[PDB]
């Protein structure tokens, strides 16, 4: 009569210090460090911190046999170590895997953190061989993808590709093929790399092949914001930050619902009608992925998340505006979405 993991009370979160830290690092394949400021002296702050500790404790327990360690770094009592390690942002989590350091910018909960760490544990490059797997690859599009064709894993150009892959791990999946048939189908010349924007079927080729790590890294950085991007728990705050002006276009759509899916197809049509519009950026949030936030969103934005929604959220002014859609009617077309967004973003309203 199976159950489901619950914290067993055993503390597995290391108290880090100048004496132990080097050994802490040598012990684990992946090490997650909580860099936090001590809680306020009041019992409400003490409480709050202890209940928050349950998250990483559960994660540490679950991942114990997978070579993952968790450690705590006090911003004051461990300031020396924090400096040496490069821990600069108070109250956050840094993840170390070999030579890579990753600032966690995801949802702070046990399941999402464990999912993130399992992703960090995976290898940075996935190999595609054969037409069946190629066809599957072509069906995955809710994420940026890079795919390159190289001679073999010993190729210097493959190694540069893998270096760049580690740099963006595990946020941006990298794929390689050593299979000339797959390459032919993808139209990849040897050492050529194709970049697929999220929700786009046609790739862009990284110019000036063969590509150095520098060329790949610069290209990915310049192209990191897809016109349409899915908000994901594991990286939600990184997605939300990484906006120049504090103004966001947000679309709510439940992929598992016909209306939601219909809206999603419309958002994709908008994106594909704006392939030369480097300013347009829409964040798609599927409410099914964030059930604990749904009532908060509904209350804050005054919308019903049983239905698709699109709006403009201005963080600076702490306000927003949402497109009115009548339930008795079909959803707006891509053109009508485009028109409404333009009207809002150029500036409007005034009533009586
Ligand atoms: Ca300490
Ligand atoms: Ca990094
Ligand atoms: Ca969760
Ligand atoms: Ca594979
Ligand atoms: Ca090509
Ligand atoms: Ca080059
Ligand atoms: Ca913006
Ligand atoms: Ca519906
Ligand atoms: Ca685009
Ligand atoms: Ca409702
Ligand atoms: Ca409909
Ligand atoms: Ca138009
Ligand atoms: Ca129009
Ligand atoms: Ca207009």
């Amino acid at each position: 009569g199976l159950d489901f993991p619950e914290y067993d009370g055993v503390d597995r979160v290391i108290n880090v210090n100048a004496k132990n830290y080097k050994n802490v690092f040598k012990k684990y394949e992946v090490l997650a460090l909580l860099y936090h400021e001590p809680p306020e002296d009041d019992k409400a702050s003490q409480r709050q911190f202890e209940m928050e500790e349950l998250i990483l404790e559960l994660a540490a327990q679950v991942l114990e046999d997978k070579g993952v360690g968790f450690g705590l770094v006090d911003s004051e009592k461990d300031a020396a170590v924090a400096k040496k390690l490069g821990l600069t942002e108070v109250d956050s989590m840094y993840v170390f895997k070999g030579d890579e350091v990753i600032e966690y910018d995801g949802e702070f909960s046990a399941d999402t953190i464990v999912e993130f760490l399992l992703d960090v544990l995976e290898d940075p490059v996935e190999l595609i061989e054969g037409e069946r797997e190629l066809q599957a690859f072509e069906n995955i599009e809710d994420e940026i993808k890079l795919i390159g064709y190289f001679k073999s894993k010993d190729s210097e150009h493959y190694k540069a590709f893998e270096d760049a892959a580690e740099e963006f791990h595990p946020y941006i999946p990298f794929f390689a093929t050593f299979d000339s048939k797959v390459a032919k189908k993808l139209t990849l010349k040897l050492n050529e790399i194709d970049f697929y924007e999220a929700f786009m079927e046609e790739p862009v080729t990284i110019p000036d092949k063969p590509n150095s790590e520098e060329e790949i890294v610069n290209f990915v950085e310049e192209h990191r914001r897809s016109t349409l991007r899915k908000l994901k728990p594991e990286s939600m705050y990184e997605t939300w930050e990484d906006d120049m002006d504090g103004i966001h276009i947000v679309a709510f759509a439940e992929e598992a619902d016909p209306d939601g899916f219909e809206f999603l197809e419309t958002l994709k049509a908008v994106a594909q009608d704006n392939t030369e519009n480097p300013d347009l950026s829409i964040i798609w949030i599927d409410p099914d992925d964030f059930p604990l936030l749904v009532p908060y969103w509904e209350k804050t934005f005054d919308i019903d998340l049983s239905a698709p929604q699109i709006g403009v959220v201005n963080v600076t002014d702490a306000d927003s505006v949402w497109m009115e859609m009548d339930d008795e009617e079909d959803l707006p077309s891509a053109e009508e979405l485009e028109d409404w967004l333009e009207d809002v973003l150029e500036g409007e309203i005034n009533t009586e």
